[PDB]
């Protein structure tokens, strides 16, 4: 699959560093995780093909304190947006207080990088989502 993850035990790795690892993220064999607490960062990558409708990649991610997003097309990073429960306000819609990232219809595909820590149990599930998911949240 293009669902991937990556285990950083010294918590200390960057998006540079994740960008100059990309061999060593695995497949998941299910689209969620759930780790004990630790001071490890849990790296999710998705490769995505070309969009042609508007769609967004929903996070779950209960009890989780930073949570930091990538965006890389053509080699460059187009969008980085930094988050979190431990983050302040970052107030959005939806009562579950569940994540959103709209993934852009331009012609070209896409790699998704996210970064998790927490000092809880690293809780978490996602997917792509179209409309009739985004009209369906709570
Ligand atoms: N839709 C995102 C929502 O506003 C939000 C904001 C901050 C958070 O720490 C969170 O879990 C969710």
């Amino acid at each position: 699959q293009n669902w991937r993850l990556l285990r950083d035990e010294s918590a200390q790795l960057r998006i540079a560093d994740v960008l100059q690892r990309k061999e060593q993220f695995r497949p998941l064999a299910k689209r969620s995780f759930i780790f004990p607490a630790s001071p490890q960062a849990v790296w999710l990558q998705v490769q995505l093909p070309a969009q042609k409708v508007p769609s967004w990649l929903w996070i779950f991610a209960p009890r989780v304190q930073y949570l930091d997003y990538y965006l890389v097309q053509d080699g460059q990073l187009v969008r980085d947006q930094h988050t979190g429960e431990s983050r302040p306000f970052q107030e959005r819609p939806l009562p579950s207080r569940s994540y959103l990232f709209s993934l852009p219809v331009d012609g070209k595909p896409m790699t998704l990088y996210v970064r998790m820590t927490s000092n809880h149990p690293l809780m978490a599930w996602f997917d792509q989502i179209d409309e009739a998911g985004l009209v369906g949240l709570e």
